[PDB]
């Protein structure tokens, strides 16, 4: 079975509704469904299902010329009518897509002919093409598979145009994909991919050592990092670690005592020994982060000043703000109140817990009492949406989302970043500038607005950046070098070539 592989994922791929979110998995939606335009590593898009496009002078009306040779995997044609019908299906559920500003920008979509698709926007939104390139929601399912002329209430078969077809799924067991033998583009070398559902990282590593699976591919949570390092020395296996793809950080609640105080947030940003954290909890496998976005992120090379590990300075900042230590005690107090902060995280995530214990210890050394609140996922998501946290673990979203889409979403009240920022006097100005930057085509003004937003978020110490994390791979050697997709959340199975 040289052209069949077995891999794993912590959950099933879901129903593969192209227009909905969890329990659908972004990498599996991208295996079956395709965009008008495809994201590239240099930050551009190339023609995909749209072979070319034009736009009006005011940048609000766009017209795409679609390929005329593409079929859905069930034989039905892909054309401008089918594409228009998918946009209607997505936007009939608009409210759900509020995080993604293109969904509020699209005013009209219509098929002018079988090959001409016209999209009209509210404003000259600059990230238009990059948001059409995302895994969801602007993909394409055969309209025959709508339920009652819609997708927001479910689909029939998950029929896309892409290079893989879902063969079958068994909840809590496995998902099987096969190559689309009528694909309009390049045939994948691999014919069949089985996903074993294996939620625990330790069990994933055991499945690979026993040879039950051929490939693990994921972020820093993929398997235990000590095990990963050991596998990278084991000549029977192959391992890889990409260049960093996004940031992991704490979000600090500027609207909740005592993180509502700038001096407290500044002191916390000097309290953590990040290098030690990464060598201790992560096994030396990741990068230290000093700012929300790494300097290599577009529009984020700003010369922002790092807060290096400096307990002396953290203590001095707290002392100056009136948080001093009472005879007998190791925890500071101001106005009778102890310097106590709750750090919420997913209680069953061993790596998260690991990091939280380190953060609690480092902060105790400067006289902050961090209480760890480890809870199930739904509970932590609820806290993020509603600002019920002191500090929370968080992360950015990688290319092509960083920085524009991650910033865009800071305006949405049901997101952790809005909630963390809600206490800032300049929050309204930041949100107004985020709206401006997304529609600004004066390149000078666009860079100025990104520098201002990112600078204010850095100076206000809203985040405690921890690490810039990478994608990791463990594979049987016979699979060869495993590529990495331009979009951080996709897996390029079509590029694997034993
Ligand atoms: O991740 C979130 O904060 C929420 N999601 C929206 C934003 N995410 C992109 C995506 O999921 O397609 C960001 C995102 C980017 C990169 C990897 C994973 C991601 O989840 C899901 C959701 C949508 C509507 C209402 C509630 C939740
Ligand atoms: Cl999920
Ligand atoms: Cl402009
Ligand atoms: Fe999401």
């Amino acid at each position: 079975a040289p052209d069949e592989i077995t891999t794993a994922w912590p959950v099933n791929v879901g129903p593969l509704n192209p227009h909905l979110y969890t329990p659908n998995q972004m990498f599996a939606q991208s295996m079956v469904y395709e965009p008008l335009v495809k994201y590239q590593a240099d930050g551009s898009v190339i023609p995909w299902l749209a072979k070319s496009w034009t736009h009006s002078e005011d940048g609000k009306t766009w017209t795409f010329t679609l390929r005329d040779d593409v079929k859905f995997s069930n034989g039905e044609p892909f054309d401008a009518e089918a594409a228009a019908e998918n946009f209607r299906a997505v936007l009939d559920n608009r409210q759900r897509h509020a995080w993604l500003e293109l969904a509020n920008q699209i005013v009209d979509v219509k098929a002018l002919s079988k090959t001409e698709l016209q999209i009209t926007l509210k404003s000259a939104y600059y990230p238009f093409l990059q948001e059409l390139a995302l895994p969801r929601p602007f993909r394409f399912i055969a309209p025959s598979q709508f339920k009652n002329h819609e997708t927001m209430n479910g689909i029939k078969a998950p029929i896309g145009t892409g290079p893989w077809i879902l063969q079958e799924s068994k909840l809590n067991q496995y998902d099987v994909f096969v190559r689309n033998e009528n694909y309009w583009g390049e045939k994948p070398a691999i014919k069949k991919i089985t996903f074993n559902v294996i939620p625990d990282p330790t069990t994933r590593a055991v499945a690979f050592e026993t040879g039950d699976i051929d490939l693990l591919y994921g972020n820093e949570g993929l398997l235990p990092l000590d095990t990963f390092a050991r596998f990278s020395q084991n000549p029977a296996y192959h391992t890889q670690l990409s260049q960093p793809i996004e940031t992991v950080m704490l979000a600090l609640n500027t609207a909740k005592a005592p993180t509502n105080e700038l001096a407290v947030r500044e002191a916390l940003n000097y309290a953590v020994n990040k290098k030690s954290l990464i060598d201790n909890a992560l096994y030396g496998t990741q990068q230290v982060a000093d700012t929300l976005f790494a300097p290599s992120v577009p529009y984020a090379n700003l010369g922002l000043k790092p807060s290096q590990y400096d307990p002396q300075k953290a203590k001095a900042l707290l002392e100056k703000a009136g948080w001093t230590l009472p005879a007998g005690k190791d925890i500071r107090e101001k106005n009778g109140q102890p310097l106590r902060i709750e750090l919420s995280f997913i209680g069953t995530d061993a790596l998260s817990k690991s990091m939280a214990e380190i953060i609690q210890a480092d902060m105790r050394q400067i006289g902050a009492d961090v209480s760890l609140i480890g809870e199930e996922e739904s509970s932590i998501y609820a806290r993020q949406r509603d600002g019920r946290f002191g500090m929370i673990f968080h992360r950015t979203w990688g290319a092509p989302y960083d920085p524009h889409a991650f910033l865009s979403s800071m305006r949405v009240p049901s997101h952790a970043d809005f909630q963390a920022q809600q206490g800032l006097a300049d929050k309204p100005l930041i949100d107004k500038e985020i709206g401006e930057v997304l529609a600004t085509h004066d390149e000078t003004q666009r860079q100025a607005l990104y520098r201002d937003i990112l600078t204010r978020l850095h100076d206000e110490a809203v985040y405690l950046p921890i690490s810039y994390i990478s994608m990791m791979v463990v594979s049987k050697p016979e699979l060869g070098n495993i590529p990495y997709a331009p979009i951080a959340t996709e897996i390029p199975f079509e590029q694997i070539k034993p």
